[PDB]
């Protein structure tokens, strides 16, 4: 399938129709992440399987439901698990969802996702505020938007200077200051590996030296292509583990310990985001 | 299609038929240039489509024509138009054009492209002369020549050292010493990026810490193909814009900026190619 | 064809029926290596043509037969040829060969490969024992694993951070310490480059700049798909050529200069592989 403004319109047409929702606001829970969908009121679950074309989640941590509904007196639709390239899927499955958010009227796209930290700073628990990315699979001729251009969507050649809002990440630090966690609290690049192994300890060692402060499987096809479109983007990493720090003790990564970090911040998490999309400019 | 010997002689075959020429030098025109087309003696122009196999481009400011003919009393096959990798042609499709180069008897292959400014000190309207390039999506399993070799063009395994010819690199500079314009002309290392998307912020700093000059979407690929069946190359990039400094001033760029550039640019790079053809060696 | 446990096992129970050889240990035989293969006591040889699905070598200096038989009073497979990505084979044909390991009962693999070297120090003739990589095609999403996870081999996300056992290279070093050839070998990181093309001049030094000791365009696929299902690994390189120094002098590889040094340290490598093979632990 391709994802072409028909086919993201099928799908768009079929929750519009089932959920009665018109969402401003999209939300997308990383692995283990989902303790924002209780607070959801007024709340329409529905299947990927019943969505015209989505893709089924296939890693631990992911449930695959769209969830509909009202937070903080905002209309928003939420990816309760998302599609990751290492698990086989085209870039023009990737990027069918963010495209159906596009023409549900969504205008801000508010991502999680659970991390390696490479900056000597962060620890276990801590928040990354994304300012920007280095995409090694873009370089390497697998970026998301390689292939004819869906020109409905946007241009040909996008840039992507701005694709992490300025003002967005201001607001979300504000808040975090606002409450007295803003200790937990950082800002850095985010570099995407393909995955699905781990970066080794030379791996990591690299990314250190070339200016990364955190690294993952996920979120960079997601940007590029709300992006492309025009859909302004706020991003944190939840970090998982120290990665240069755990190759110097000796300290093995698992994707049990991925899923038990999520489970500890997850409320914290889902508070900050409430006030965020509480706070968002009606524009 | 794959670009070996017999769909390569059927192309060949083709052309020599409807132009009657026999080419000793090849020429490609990037984004938005192809000027020099006009300065073409008695030439003949073959659009790509009647061309058997030859692909289509899709990209603004790549006309699809073959034109052939004389310049500086050598025999010349230019392409006013180049295919690139982020539209999603196989490495069997971009390899093909220049495979039938090699038949048509060139010897001698003069590139151009336009692309964004690493080091601190390109502006826009310098010209590049390449001395050496970082294949990003080679290093990644995405070279032009991953597959079963082509015996008839070259080896499995081709060294790249002198890939780009440190002869037709002094002469282009001499001859820009001769006109007074040696102050736009600089040499540099060439960053293949897969595209579409323009360089991040993060990874033009990227760029620059791993010491390349320059960074585009083209070039690498076909310098390879040259390479592998023994053409001699000359390459030069027209910076459109600075992405280090673009990025500091929160300054954007895009492909109707690129095109711009291209056509301020396009009178003098055409006399610079012309002097060029004229003064190559008869060997 | 799919690496999964059914076309695994239909493969082992053929080498098993012809074979009678139940092994504990296997090798692989880099570029022009294979003369451990005349040291194996009792053998069998089995074209890879006569094992179901099994794929055929196309590089010279890979000879396609598995040999089984006695080495030291162990039990061994061969692999007297290896497969690269850049011939156009699949991830599910490279991982192949090694989940039929697998199942025959293999839990220490020994590699072999020739490379360049890319640490000054290093010249023609010398080994590296490798301590760890730098995968370029998995950061930039040709991973060996990505797609669904075979479930009866490994986890969703290995974790790389023990491939290289810590044991295993101290037990070869000691030998060469025993035996006074220790300063031939070094300790190392590998990169891996998807090839075909030799690393260019500035890729070289761009490598050097990001902690690589060497390069070249195989082992890391099957060191990854070994990790995944538990089995130990040791991996050296044999130098051909220091790619850093033949930049500085105008110096040309090839794939003959490849085969000629291959062949100069065969009989020491044989020597050195056949004492660690009987001085591993029983367990
Ligand atoms: N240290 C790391 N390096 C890379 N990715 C990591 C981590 C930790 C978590 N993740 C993300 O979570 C899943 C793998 O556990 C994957 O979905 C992945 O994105
Ligand atoms: N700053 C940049 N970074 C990367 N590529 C660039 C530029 C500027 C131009 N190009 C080349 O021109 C087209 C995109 O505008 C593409 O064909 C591309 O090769
Ligand atoms: N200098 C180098 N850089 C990269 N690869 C190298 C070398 C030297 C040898 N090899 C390996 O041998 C084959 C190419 O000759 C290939 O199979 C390759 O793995």
């Amino acid at each position: 399938v391709v994802a072409n403004y028909e086919n993201a319109s099928m799908a768009a047409d079929y929750i519009k129709r089932v959920s009665n929702v018109l969402p401003d606001i999209g939300i997308i829970c990383g692995s283990g992440l989902g303790k924002l969908i209780e607070e959801i009121e007024e709340r329409k679950v529905i299947p990927y399987i019943n969505i015209p074309n989505f893709p089924k989640t296939t890693v631990a941590g992911h449930v695959g439901n769209l969830v509909l509904g009202s937070v903080g007196g905002r209309k928003i639709v939420a990816m309760q698990g998302r599609l990751h390239m290492y698990e086989g899927y085209s870039n023009q499955e990737i990027a069918l969802p963010i495209r159906v958010m596009k023409l549900l009227g969504v205008r801000v796209l508010l991502i999680t996702n659970l991390a390696g930290g490479i900056n000597r700073k962060l620890k276990s628990g801590d928040f990354v505020l994304i300012k920007g990315h280095i995409n090694f699979p873009g370089l390497g001729l697998n970026n998301v938007l390689v292939g004819p251009n869906q020109d409905e969507f946007g241009p040909r050649f996008p840039d992507l200077s701005n694709a992490y809002d300025r003002l967005l990440q201001q607001l979300a630090l504000k808040i975090a200051q606002e409450n007295d966690f803003q200790d937990l609290v950082h800002e850095g690049v985010y570099a995407f590996n393909g995955g699905p192994t781990y970066e080794s300890p030379d791996e990591s060692n690299m990314l250190l030296k070339l200016g990364c402060d955190v690294v993952g499987m996920s979120t960079v096809p997601e940007v590029i292509i709300a992006c492309h479109c025009g859909i302004k983007v706020l991003a944190v990493s939840l970090i998982a583990n120290n990665s240069i720090l755990d190759a110097e003790n000796d300290v093995s990564i698992n994707h049990e310990k991925v899923l038990a970090v999520a489970e500890k911040r997850a409320d914290l998490l889902q508070m900050w985001f409430k006030e965020i999309i509480t706070r968002l400019p009606l524009d």
